[PDB]
């Protein structure tokens, strides 16, 4: 028997840890789930179902239900694209587009681009964790409380818009080296913004944010460590790649992406590799000395990409190389991607060149629009 998952979403405030993901893998890999006689005695199972994008839960004595029955494959989007509010637009106006590129890689490696700038608040993938985190927050923390974090830019914008849509106040802390959209836009959206000229990276701002949190009593929402960030991309970004691939007729052989907190590619890889363990995750390691905005090297500390049981390969990519690739996707497809998108295109293009990859369809996740990166555009032309 099928019941609504919404009623049972207190498990989000009660399950901790990662042992619950064993349930996900089996349900995904099997393509079904066992009915629970007492949904409340199985909090691990129930959470797993939500995290894979189920909308309903299987309830009763001895039965099972498929992914389709559970609502993993439910179409959310109104065909007419009419939405009664922006937050409902983020939620229901999904998936983000999967576009097959005219870009041609060797060895029958077909490039598809998942355009995460089709998120309404930050025009970037960071919307998805921002809505998930703040939505759980709305359960506990009283309205008018100040919520805050460090960001390279996107999340700070996403946090500021979404905070204020939930009655919360926002503060964002940014490195001096972040772009002007990051420093400026949260202010337009009603946040405070703090820029540390001496912080060379977003991770290095973390102690300052924790220190001030202890002093002032704001809720440091902590995108690096907040399990909602991984979970949002499990039921959103990754699930979409699962569903789109299948509805698309794709022979999905891998994913390619970039790492900041590591939330989105950990989710894609884990979810996809639950379904089919051979699926490669090709991940970018920005080259040493170089800065690619929004992303970083793994060894600077990332929660999920280490701890979860995820097969991935790395490819080294310089800024200059991420910028070359922006330029060529612009000339191939007329679509203007961000630095970190080009980095992932490049990264896959190398594994493809090397002979390391099967022929078939790969999905790259493109985190944002290149329209926010005029300097790096300018410098890559001259
Ligand atoms: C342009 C762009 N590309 C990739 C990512 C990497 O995504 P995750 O690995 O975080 O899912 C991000 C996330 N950026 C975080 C900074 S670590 C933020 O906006 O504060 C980004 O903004």
């Amino acid at each position: 028997a099928l019941a609504d998952i919404s009623g049972y979403l207190d498990v989000l405030d009660s399950v901790r840890g990662f042992s619950y993901l064993e349930n996900a893998r089996e349900v995904l890999r099997s393509g079904e789930a066992r009915c629970l006689g007492n949904p409340r005695s199985e909090p691990e199972y129930v959470k797993a179902l939500y995290v894979i994008g189920a909308s309903r839960i299987p309830v009763g004595d001895g039965c099972s239900h498929t992914l389709e029955e559970l609502g993993v494959f439910d179409i959310s989007v109104p065909g007419e694209m009419v939405f009664p509010s922006p937050l409902d637009f983020f939620e229901r106006g999904k998936p983000t587009p999967l576009v097959r590129s005219r870009l041609q890689l060797p060895n029958g490696v077909r490039v598809w681009l998942k355009l995460e700038w089709y998120n309404p608040f930050s025009l970037s993938v960071a919307d998805r964790p921002a809505v998930e985190i703040i939505s759980r927050l709305s359960r506990r923390v009283e309205k008018g409380s100040l919520v805050a974090d460090a960001t390279s830019s996107n999340f700070g914008v996403a946090l500021s818009a979404v905070a204020r849509l939930y009655g919360y106040r926002a503060r964002v802390y940014l490195p001096g080296a972040a772009e002007e959209f990051g420093k400026l836009l949260p202010r337009l959206l009603g946040a405070q913004v703090i820029v540390d000229p001496e912080a060379p990276s977003t991770v290095h701002l973390l102690p300052r944010v924790m220190k001030d949190s202890k002093n002032e009593g704001f809720v440091h929402v902590n995108q690096y460590y907040n399990d909602a960030n991984f979970e949002a991309h499990m039921r959103g970004t990754a699930r979409e790649i699962f569903v789109q691939s299948r509805r698309g007729g794709l022979a999905l052989r891998g994913v390619a992406g970039s790492l900041g907190t590591s939330g989105h590619m950990s989710a894609a890889a884990f979810y996809l590799q639950s379904v089919d363990p051979s699926i490669r995750a090709v991940l970018v390691q920005p080259a040493q000395g170089d800065s690619i905005p929004g992303i970083a090297r793994v060894e600077t500390g990332m929660l999920w990409i280490n701890m979860l049981d995820i097969s991935y390969t790395l490819a080294e990519v310089t800024l200059e190389e991420a910028m070359e690739a922006v330029v060529e996707v612009a000339r191939s497809d007329g679509l203007v991607i961000g630095p970190s998108g080009g980095a992932a295109v490049k990264a896959l293009a190398k594994k493809a060149a090397e002979g390391d990859l099967e022929p078939g369809d790969y999905v790259v996740v493109v985190p944002d629009t290149g329209f926010k990166y005029l300097s790096l555009v300018q410098n890559a032309l001259e």
